[PDB]
């Protein structure tokens, strides 16, 4: 199962890890993707997850968008987890670099409550522009199901733990 995570709360756990490598090893029921509304998985967590599926995530995602249109900022959809997980929960956090309202980060984390356990990144952090310390605080104060957070950067992981 999940191993080497530091327990932060009753339901939130954290580890310095690449979420792609964690998903390949653990094969969780749900891996969260840090998606954008178009499901265009170019970089960050989305680009890395999609590359690990040999672009199968992007082919599925383009069919989903052709049928349904774009997601909302703060919204999500459940698609296949391909070779990484049973399911991928594509969740759109606000992108601060595009002036999206950071208050939508709590709505984005509420999607996690529909799943008993998830492997996830810190939403809206990284290339989405938000402060990761804030993202972890909104995660702990919003998600009630069991979440295993993979933080790619070691320096940031240590700062997140030491300021918790
Ligand atoms: O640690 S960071 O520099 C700042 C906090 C948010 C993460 C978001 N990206 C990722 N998080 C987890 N696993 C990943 N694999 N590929 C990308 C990625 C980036």
């Amino acid at each position: 199962s999940f191993s080497g995570y530091l327990k932060l709360t009753d339901n939130v756990y954290i580890k310095n890890a690449d979420i792609v490598e964690e998903a390949k090893k653990v094969k969780p029921t749900v891996v969260v993707n840090a998606a954008n509304v178009y499901l265009k998985h170019g970089g960050g967590v989305a680009g890395a997850l999609n590359k690990a599926t040999n672009n199968a995530m992007q082919v599925e995602s383009d069919d989903y968008i052709a049928t349904n249109g774009p997601l909302k900022v703060g919204g999500s959809c459940v698609l296949s987890g391909h070779n990484l997980a049973k399911h991928c929960l594509h969740v759109v956090g606000p992108n601060v670099n595009k002036g999206e309202d950071i208050q939508l980060l709590k709505s984005a984390y509420e999607n996690f409550n529909q799943h008993e356990v998830l492997l996830a990144p810190l939403l809206s952090a990284g290339i989405f522009g938000a402060d990761p310390i804030h993202s972890l605080r909104v995660c702990v104060d919003t998600v009630r199901t069991n979440v295993y957070l993979a933080v790619f950067d070691k320096n940031l992981y240590d700062k997140l733990v030491s300021s918790f």
